[PDB]
């Protein structure tokens, strides 16, 4: 019983297995400076923790059990996986492609081996014949998490990426500032994580729920930061920080009032509540400007992936009302309207890129809140992140020629509850996101063939107002996860939530053996 998550594009079963021994040669393409062995290497050292099957190398054909091969007419992220009692032959045109061949692999085989856990006792190692030819479905198939309300840290966000890879996921979306803490360490304002990755409480009040006392938090280091892409990059997901400007600011206002607060004369301190908050950067100040410029720059260092995400929410303008300095920045820009503040803020940041040399600059990546704005100055090489009316908003940021990535509070805000059970964990929503929610929402129904380019693809985001845990975090991520990396990757041809449902079954053992936590409503 096969059982392929993300399923392949063309999956046809054939005749009898391939059966690996103790030993055996595999060939593989020396194209693009022995990239491909490289990737080939790591796959290796995942098959003999799992197996205890060691792989050699030959240069003959005839020789090889296992074969990858260059074929560059396939798309960049394709393969064809070709599964023979004879051989195991790979085609791809690019590193990811490769590594993609070998994850179905890897899922052709009983759990332990994508678990990359070994067996107590001897065990003999076969796959399936079988004829794949695959290719996914969107370029961008992402999951944000949120660490500003909740930091779980280096070991949690390593499983993270982990369970991503799983599922060929290749975008995460590090949400890492926030009103309640700064978890990223900025070497020219140390105070930022100093003072704003802890705070006087672990749950964050709302409504009846009150400020606990603990003292709570945590932050990256640039070392931890530079570890955590590297990792990423083995599996080939790429990171975009967010960096929320100037609003989800108040954390950075209580490391730097005295230049970032609207009010300095005020106290300010990291929030312990849920909610939005009015506590907003001073974008007027200049000494406000040269630190989102620095920022920026030291992002630049850390991140290499082309993309940095700066927020765009619609934050309270009423501090900037009362402020001398703003007032007089909005009488300068001849405007009455307070949110052209923000959109002016975010023309600078972008002129202030486009002044960089073309490896450092970056693309900017807003939430579709940000269209309600003034926005003709912001051009359309900006990229929305469409979460509210999300097909209506992805649909005008296509028009636009912008760019656009689906991520819908409904049903892809994967904190939300996936049950309506009384003993359900403490998260948003009332239970209607289940599994089949989540999988049965259609990226692309009713866009016009003319727009879908602009559709890159979909991502699942995961707020962490209520979840302090991980074991909470894994549950509420998995298995919904994967409905939304199938979602991504899956031809919609192919997709099918019943037929879903008795795949995803088979990672519960997956799961179990990788100590993850996971909803259980559809297992079993
Ligand atoms: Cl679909
Ligand atoms: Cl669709």
């Amino acid at each position: 019983e096969i059982a392929l998550t993300p399923q392949p594009a063309h999956l046809t079963v054939k005749d009898g297995r391939f059966e690996f021994g103790n030993q055996l040669k595999a060939k593989v393409t020396p194209y693009q400076g022995d990239s491909i062995r490289m990737v080939f290497e790591s796959f290796k050292k995942e098959l003999q923790e799992a197996t205890g099957i060691k792989v050699s190398s030959t240069q003959k054909e005839a020789k090889a059990r296992i074969i990858l091969d260059l074929n560059p007419q396939l798309p960049a992220e394709a393969y064809k996986l070709n599964v023979s009692k004879k051989q195991v032959r790979i085609e791809a045109s690019r590193p990811a492609g490769f590594y993609y061949a070998l994850q179905t692999l890897k899922q052709l085989m009983p759990r332990n081996v994508m678990a990359g856990v070994a067996t107590s006792d001897h065990s003999q190692w076969s796959l399936p014949s079988v004829e794949i030819e695959d290719a996914p479905r969107f370029e961008w198939r992402g999951f944000m998490l949120d660490e500003g309300r909740h930091f779980f840290g280096k070991d949690e966000i390593k499983r993270v990426i982990d369970m991503m890879a799983i599922y060929k996921m290749n975008r995460f979306h590090w949400h890492l500032t926030e009103d309640q803490g700064w978890r990223i360490e900025i070497k020219k304002y140390p105070k930022l994580t100093e003072t704003g990755a802890w705070r006087n409480s672990k749950v964050l009040a709302y409504g009846d729920v009150k400020p606990d006392g603990e003292r709570y938090g945590g932050f990256y280091t640039q070392k931890d930061i530079k570890e955590i892409v590297a990792y990423a990059k083995k599996k080939f997901i790429e990171i975009i920080p967010e960096i929320d400007i100037p609003g989800h600011s108040q954390a950075a206002v209580a490391a730097y009032p005295e230049f970032l607060a609207c009010d300095p004369r005020d106290k300010h301190e990291v929030w312990l509540q849920q909610g939005i908050s009015t506590d907003v950067i001073n974008v007027a100040n200049p000494k406000a400007m040269q630190f989102a410029k620095e920022v920026i720059d030291e992002l630049t260092e850390l991140f290499p992936f082309n993309y940095i995400h700066l927020g765009g929410d619609e934050c309270p303008t009423r501090k900037w009302q009362k402020n001398d300095e703003c007032k007089k920045l909005l009488s300068e820009i001849g405007s009455s309207n307070f949110r052209d503040l923000q959109i002016y803020f975010y023309k600078q940041l972008k002129d202030y890129i486009a002044t960089k040399p073309a490896d450092q600059q970056r693309q900017l990546i807003f939430w579709n809140e940000v269209l309600h704005g003034n926005t003709s100055i912001l051009g359309n090489d900006i990229t929305i992140m469409a979460w509210i009316g999300a097909n209506a908003a992805a649909k005008q940021a296509a028009k636009q020629g912008m760019n656009t990535i689906l991520s819908p509070q409904i049903p892809y805000y994967i904190n939300r509850k996936q049950s309506k059970l009384p003993t359900e964990p403490m998260s948003q929503g009332h239970g209607t996101e289940t599994v089949e929610a989540v999988y049965n929402y259609q990226p692309l129904k009713d866009v016009d063939a003319a727009l879908q380019p602009y559709y890159k693809g979909v991502q699942a985001n995961f707020w962490t107002e209520w979840v302090t845990e991980p074991s909470v975090l894994e549950y509420l991520m998995l298995p919904r996860l994967a409905a939304v990396a199938e979602a991504g990757w899956t031809p919609q041809e192919k997709r099918n939530y019943e037929d879903f449902k008795e795949r995803i079954r088979k990672d519960a053992e997956l799961y179990d053996l990788k100590g993850w936590n996971y909803g259980k409503h559809i297992m079993k």
